[PDB]
């Protein structure tokens, strides 16, 4: 296996207290003789699933809890085994954040929420509403200052505004219901794009540009998390931390993250990782080391949270958190963030209109579930000979299914001999063999030009396999088969599918 035994490699994001974490690691090495290496690679949240899937990577990965369902579903995280007495040292709602499919899949460290951070010497009374920002910027611009700069390249930072007047990710979790292009989301993003059109913000502003501007005293406000506070202390800007402005009378709703530590499932060092996490990091002295480097927010460790909760910055953090929501941890969170990131960037730049951007995001976010509904229904009715009587809950699903029935009948008829021969060559007998189908379908499906004819052929093969599985009394393998096909299709063809307008495109192409 790629990972080395008898040491710990930790990955953590570069905005967090990695030097303090390394200090904890030195203490661990002094007591145990085991060397701890902390790294902060770029795009670690994308890198981790690529390397961990091959049995490589770090022993411990730190990130907000939202990405970890995905990791867990993919087999990349060890289940953790804190005993009762350890469990009781952290807040139950922090453990709830790192529960997937009933199992604990990470240790919670700290609760993060975005707040409004403001320069008390420029703006002694910060605005309660978004709507008053344009006027305030006009006033500040007369003195060579701006009202507000924040990172527009990561949707995390814009989401509180998008969500304020009723935007939402997944309904509280009903995965069918995405609220990315409803009228509330549209309103929020239109307000953001108007700020930009009226020269109150610049589309190119990123994390670094906003942080420098605030920390040099050029802009009166930023939006950021507790990790930013250290660098402002150093700058000698006199700052406060407050509740985010309202929009159309409603609170900004930040997406709340629980910084968490997961154990790589390929690690031969799981017991050392546990010892590090429970007996060195999640203690008063351990969290203090990290916190002194870059503040964590409101920590999951009750003993130390009682001291931090007296800080008015932490109170503000908790106030904003209470108005927002805990992020979901479902495997499609990754696709939701990619889709919303693109939408914000394209709306802010003018590359798409607000309505066009958010339509594309809504299609990207729901792609996996929508594809699965269609493909699973088709596979099961082909296998059994009868359709599923439940409603879709679904206009696109229903028409796409109708289309697939019409087109797929022809394909399965014409390809029957070839499909017979391919199935005989692959010998799919049970759930273990459906696992092996993925590698073959990626190769055969991907190494080929993409068009809807080829997608129908893939799904038609699926249906033909489903009928065989039913005949051999393996009907319980049909759902996993459908999941596997949907996985190959959407992992490899996502961008083409979105550009083709998803399943509405399919329906239009074969209309005919
Ligand atoms: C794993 C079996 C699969 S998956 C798939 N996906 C798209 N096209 C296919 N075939 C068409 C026409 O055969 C193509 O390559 O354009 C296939 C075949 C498949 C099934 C039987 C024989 C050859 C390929
Ligand atoms: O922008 C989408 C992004 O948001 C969250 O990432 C936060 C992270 O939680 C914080 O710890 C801080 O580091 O800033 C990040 C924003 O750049 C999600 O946790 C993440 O999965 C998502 O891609
Ligand atoms: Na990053």
């Amino acid at each position: 296996m790629k990972i080395e035994e008898g040491k710990l490699v930790i990955w953590i994001n570069g905005d967090k207290g990695y030097n303090g974490l390394a200090e904890v690691g030195k203490k661990f090495e002094k007591d145990t003789g085991i060397k701890v290496t902390v790294e902060h690679p770029d795009k670690l949240e994308e890198k981790f699933p690529q390397v961990a899937a091959t049995g490589d990577g770090p022993d411990i990965i730190f990130w907000a809890h939202d990405r970890f369902g995905g990791y867990a579903q993919s087999g990349l995280l060890a289940e953790i085994t804190p005993d009762k007495a350890f469990q009781d040292k952290l807040y139950p709602f922090t453990w709830d954040a790192v529960r997937y499919n009933g199992k604990l899949i990470a240790y919670p460290i700290a609760v993060e929420a975005l707040s409004l951070i403001y320069n008390k010497d420029l703006l002694p009374n910060p605005p309660k509403t978004w709507e008053e920002i344009p006027a305030l910027d006009k006033e500040l611009k007369a003195k060579g200052k701006s009202a507000l700069m924040f990172n527009l390249q990561e949707p995390y930072f814009t989401w509180p505004l998008i969500a304020a007047d009723g935007g939402y990710a997944f309904k509280y979790y009903d995965i069918k219901d995405v609220g990315v292009d409803n009228a509330g989301a549209k309103a929020g993003l239109t307000f953001l794009v108007d700020l930009i059109k009226n020269k109150h913000m610049n589309a190119d502003t990123d994390y670094s540009i906003a942080e420098a501007a605030f920390n040099k005293g050029e802009t009166a406000m930023t939006i950021n998390g507790p990790w930013a506070w250290s660098n402002i202390d150093t700058s000698a800007v006199n700052y406060g931390v407050t509740v985010l402005p309202t929009f159309k009378g409603q609170p900004s709703k930040p997406f709340v993250g629980v910084l968490s530590a997961g154990i790589n499932a390929a690690s031969p060092n799981k017991e050392l990782a546990k010892e590090f996490l429970e007996n060195y990091l999640l203690t008063d002295e351990g969290l203090e080391a990290v916190n002194k480097d870059k503040p964590l927010g409101a920590v999951a460790l009750k003993s130390y949270e009682e001291e931090l909760a007296k800080d008015p910055r932490i109170a503000a953090t908790m106030e904003n958190a209470q108005k927002g929501e805990i992020m979901p941890n479902i495997p499609q969170m990754s696709a939701f963030w990619y889709a919303v990131r693109t939408a914000v960037i394209n709306a802010a730049s003018g590359r798409q209109t607000v309505d066009e951007a958010l339509k594309d995001a809504q299609t990207g976010s729901e792609l996996y579930r929508q594809s699965l509904e269609i493909i699973s229904r088709y596979l099961r009715e082909q296998a059994t000979g009868a359709a599923d009587t439940a409603p879709m809950g679904g206009a696109t699903s229903r028409k796409a299914l109708e289309t697939l029935r019409r087109v797929g009948d022809g394909v399965q008829r014409n390809h029957e001999t070839a499909f017979q021969g391919m199935l005989r060559k692959l010998d799919i007998k049970n759930e273990d063999d459906v696992k092996s189908l993925s590698r073959v379908m990626i190769h055969v499906f991907s190494d080929g030009v993409t068009n809807w004819g080829r997608i129908v052929t893939l799904i038609s093969f699926g249906a033909f396999v489903a009928k065989h599985l039913k005949t051999i009394n393996q009907e319980s393998c049909i759902e996993p088969l459908a999941e596997s096909i949907t996985d190959v299709l959407v992992r490899t063809k996502r961008d083409w599918l979105v550009k083709q307008r998803g399943w509405d495109g399919f329906v239009e192409f074969f209309h005919v």
